[PDB]
């Protein structure tokens, strides 16, 4: 393990795009030899002007690929003139898992409308053929990788320089202490009988609830007591940790009463950590209590997330009770989950 | 089972239906009337919009099909100019036929204005002969399921997830902004008689200097009414900015007096922040008065970095006033700067 | 339904690529419908190994609304005068689908259009000249 | 040529750098073998970006190379992934005009720190006889011609 007086880095980017393309009723083919069946294009949010699209000859290119099915990788539009990628095409059986997966092994030089495939990519017997899988409801289920180098960049760092060194900011190492200690602070805090001491400082400087509270005429008489009854104390301690220190180590256990209580005080990157603490903890048993949290505490990330789960999984939330009680309480929701549902996946009959 | 992110599908969706029909007196029509068969069109598909006709020629048009009867399929008109559709005909099984009968393996192209079908479908002799069971009480029914398998285009779904955000922690910010604002502050700090609000908690957390001085029951006074003169008011107000934001943004051209601020109040990051602005600073000039200010402030890394660099570049040092000054005030600085030269290295041969 | 396409290559001896692949054009319609929209695809030296010093030309139709479309092409060079010359067409009217690239794959020999005496290559400049009924 | 609906001027753009070296006293190489001698780092006001540069070895870089002068074009630094280029290289003679230019087809893939060239540039006796003179007052010229080729474009011009 030695040590380096300068190091440097060299990370070419890699950005990967993944597809996937079934064919219907496959074996009415509906054409002879020549027939190009293209496919929609697709891309990524980055960079979002790479649009690719596939390419497949059911019966085959020429005549030496008669009985093979072919298949391409066409680039429609690309900004700059060269991209150079590596592709992987491959076909799930009626299990689902890869079958015939084959690779380049060469990053291809790609141009606006320059296709590069394999020609010889699967005989047409051993797909036509049943007891082999690989048409599970005549559905031929492509599955493409595409993997696009970028120009490399260069961090070239450098240690062992600027001899005297700066400890890391110790602001919140000594603040979190202030919380705990609970020292100098002037003001009490009563949640469910229990009461907290706390100032009126960082509780404005970190949310515009009790900025609000506070200035409103009751600093001059009743500053100490103050009325907080929507909330218990074990997540409220969190919750003043939170302010204090900036950080929240137990989130994951009390990740509801945190977003109730952080909906409630406008604790807007609170708001966000209990939204993804939650997000995490999504299944399908759970779905509809999560989703009825986010439309309360109006957690628009969180019922995003919770919309596409329950599109994705409506085959299985439904058979249990907490569908049944969410339609009877809230016809809000089943008009919203069902708005969701009949325009993305499917929306008109396509597919069924 | 591998996850990708559109769901094209190629939705191939084919149009079917049903279809009821009856024929009279088949075994003598061809006595009856003859060859050019006329039957009754039907319209079907999206509202009844397609249309369609089934009848079946007892006997071939021309002279050549006179051997193999006809089942031609007649298409006046077709739903759009391009349709593939593999058309198979069926029978709900009036008797047992499901096979030897004439079903399409390949089809044709349907465009506007032509009928497409096909002329042979059995023999003749064949079908009149009735040893074969082939005469379901002298009439056939018709089930004609067109299967038109042209529209297939095409769907799409993006089907991105995109996880969470997580934002970043801030308050460094937050808390310079709290200074900035000063609202709810509790002590206020006087300075070369410019006074600026702050609050007591902040200053004791960050800086154990002014913890003390607020623990020895000096409150009721000191509160409010703390005095502060050995410091500049913007060396006071950058050091503030350290103890609340935790950085120290225009340090760099300041460092001697931040540091001495630093060394008074006991901010053990802020005076080694400063060393490190001191010590990448060095010229032959006043290494000596950098020498002495941090021999002052026990600024042991920069005193350190500063006797070395001293030892590195003795020969021109020496011809400096400042360290003909040290000379003469600080003599066990010299005292440090002898032994770090020679304890420190040698033998050098002689 | 007739189109037309004058489509222009500068600096061509700068062909930029060796054999086996294609500069394509942008896409082209005419006014009515202008929902047929079609590309040409030239590769500067031979598509194929036994083509080589050839120089292929194809049609390609990107966007289609209907399913297959019949179309009878007719592709041409205008030369340093700017007449048609080396025209040949198609004489059968191929069917045209999502994605189906028809043409001549030895549609000129390369040498022939290297020959400066020629005169089909003036100023490093090539103008092709493509003629497209629909039917 | 008759008016068309819709056209397309498709422009690939194209930047050349001229340069010129000048060495004195050239047969005081003072070095055998393998000796390398650079130039000054070179570019075009525009973009300013692609920096070039000529490496020269005065006996040849290899076996076969040794009655051979072997010059070499090499790109220091570029801000871009890759660089495509055809370049040309050119010894003036005594009256100044071009001799022995020989220039390269294929525009070769340039990226940081490689270069190409012409290991079998010119014969090292035919620069080293006075006759032809391309050796002048002992000080060899070159004259290397470069040209970039960067991304097409596509205009869509369309008319009534």
């Amino acid at each position: 393990g030695p040590v380096a007086e300068s190091w440097c880095y060299t990370q070419i980017k890699v950005v990967k795009f993944s597809y996937m393309w079934t064919i219907n009723n496959f074996s009415f083919c509906r054409e002879e030899m020549g027939e190009v069946i293209k496919s929609s294009t697709f891309s990524s949010g980055a960079n979002d002007k790479l649009k690719w699209c596939l390419r497949v000859n059911p019966k085959g290119l020429d005549e030496e690929s008669k009985d093979y099915l072919s298949l391409y990788l066409l680039l429609v539009s690309c900004p700059k003139s060269e991209v150079r990628a590596k592709f992987k095409f491959s076909i799930l059986n009626a299990k689902g898992e890869e079958t015939k997966a084959m690779e380049s092994q060469r990053a291809y030089r790609f141009v606006q409308g320059k296709d590069w495939g394999f020609k010889k990519f699967i005989r047409r017997d051993f797909l036509l053929d049943e007891a082999n899988g690989l048409l599970p409801d005549d559905k031929l289920t492509l599955f493409c990788e595409v993997s696009v180098v970028q120009d490399s960049v260069n961090i070239s760092g450098q240690n062992t320089m600027n001899m005297v060194k700066v400890p890391e900011c110790r602001l919140a190492d000594e603040l979190g202490g202030l919380w705990e200690n609970s020292r100098f602070t002037d003001c009490c805090l009563c949640v469910a009988g229990q009461e907290f001491q706390a100032h009126k400082a960082i509780l404005a400087a970190r949310s515009p609830v009790f900025s609000a509270m506070f200035e409103h005429e009751m600093e001059e008489s009743k500053k100490n007591r103050v009325e907080i009854n929507d909330v218990e104390p074990e997540v409220f301690k969190e919750m003043m940790c939170f302010i204090y220190t900036g950080k929240a180590p137990n989130l994951d256990k009390m990740a509801d009463d945190l977003l109730a209580a952080a909906d409630k005080y406008a604790l807007e990157r609170l708001k966000v950590m209990c939204e993804d603490a939650l997000c995490s903890n999504l299944s399908v048993e759970n779905a509809a209590e999560i989703l009825i949290l986010a439309d309360l505490h109006s957690a628009d990330q969180l019922k995003t997330q919770a919309v596409d789960f329950i599109n994705y999984h409506a085959s299985d939330v439904l058979e249990t009770s907490g569908w049944k009680s969410m339609v009877v309480s809230h016809p809000h929701l089943v008009a919203e989950a069902y708005r969701s549902l009949a325009s993305a996946q499917c929306p008109f009959l396509g597919p069924p």
